[PDB]
């Protein structure tokens, strides 16, 4: 029913032919397990003290130095062309898939429609990513039923929803496609750019530890992501730590040995695009510090 309204839709307004569309739809599935695992309620509060851990481990630093090891060449590249670093692609890379071990168990096809059509909440979103996945299928050239990605839609090495893999990924090594499933030299690029066109600015740092004077100082900890106030501003507050004169987050972390305090700069910011955790942004950060160290980057 709705069903045949996307499908009037694809076929009036993106120029898809209605009788291939109904086929590919005959073909797809609508999975309870899907609508169970977007449904869930709020998981138990990790402290940072358990968080990081579960990303900084001796396995995924010793991973992520074997990816850099073989791609060592194509990232050097996306370096230099996005002034992305090397050690924050492979990071990215090894949080969110572990390089490649855990790509999702779904064919996308199956996951978007199920959200799109199936759970009100969202489904309008999904609906978008729908579209957008049948139209990267149709540019790419290949059956829409052949890519996989998680529950919620998201495919390859970096967990591009359909939507940023047309926005951002990239052929990387100019063979004519873009492959971020299997092809580490297109993830690599695509990662990259991505980042380079959400305002990474090359050269500048990232975070930095802080300590605080007064119990007052607890009240400039920033709620979410997003800064609220220059990094002067935040130094007259009493907190202490670079330039004044740019917009900052500031932290307050249960970690392994107490409260840590911490100050993200405009390119932490930056990460938390890709996900919008200060908790996952200092995990990417500090992954990919652990791994430029063991490469002697
Ligand atoms: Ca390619």
């Amino acid at each position: 029913p709705q069903v045949a309204e996307f499908v009037s839709e694809m076929t009036r307004d993106y120029g898809f032919a209605g009788e291939q569309l109904m086929g590919l739809f005959r073909d797809v599935n609508r999975k309870q397990s899907i609508l169970d695992a977007i449904s869930r309620p709020a998981e138990r509060v990790k402290q940072w003290k358990e968080y990081r851990p579960i990303f900084i481990s001796d396995a995924r630093i010793s991973r992520g130095v074997d990816f850099w090891n073989k791609h060592a060449e194509d990232l050097a590249r996306a370096e230099k062309e996005y002034g992305v670093p090397a050690e924050i692609i492979v990071s990215i890379i090894g949080v969110e898939t572990f390089f490649g071990r855990n790509t999702g168990s779904y064919r996308v096809m199956d996951a978007l429609s199920t959200l799109g059509f199936d759970y009100p909440p969202r489904a309008d979103f999904f609906r978008k990513e729908l579209r957008e996945f049948l139209l990267l299928a149709r540019e790419q050239q290949v059956d829409p039923l052949s890519l996989t990605g998680s529950y919620a839609g998201a495919m390859g090495l970096p967990q591009f929803m359909p939507s940023s893999f047309r926005a951002y990924a990239v052929d990387f090594d100019g063979d004519g496609h873009i492959n971020i499933w299997s092809d580490p030299t297109d993830a690599i690029g695509s990662v990259a750019s991505y980042f380079k066109q959400h305002g990474w600015v090359t050269g500048e740092p990232v975070v930095s530890v802080a300590e605080i004077n007064d119990e007052s100082a607890e009240s400039a900890v920033t709620r979410g992501v997003d800064p609220t106030m220059s990094l002067g501003e935040l130094r007259a507050r009493g907190w202490r730590t670079l330039r004044d004169d740019q917009k900052v987050t500031a932290m307050r972390f249960v970690g392994d040995k107490g409260i840590e305090y911490w100050v993200g700069l405009p390119n932490f910011y930056v990460i938390t695009r890709y996900n919008r955790s200060a908790m996952y942004a200092m995990a990417v950060y500090q992954l990919a510090g652990e791994i430029a160290r063991a490469r002697g980057a």
